[PDB]
């Protein structure tokens, strides 16, 4: 998966938790 700070064009290219600003990076939302 993604992660924290992994650049991101889709939600889905983090595993369900990080979640994608945009299309720049993933948030920790559910932190993990």
């Amino acid at each position: 998966c993604g992660g924290a700070g992994a650049k991101c064009s889709t939600k889905s290219d983090c595993c369900s938790g990080l979640w994608c600003s945009g299309s720049g990076h993933c948030y920790h939302r559910r932190y993990t």
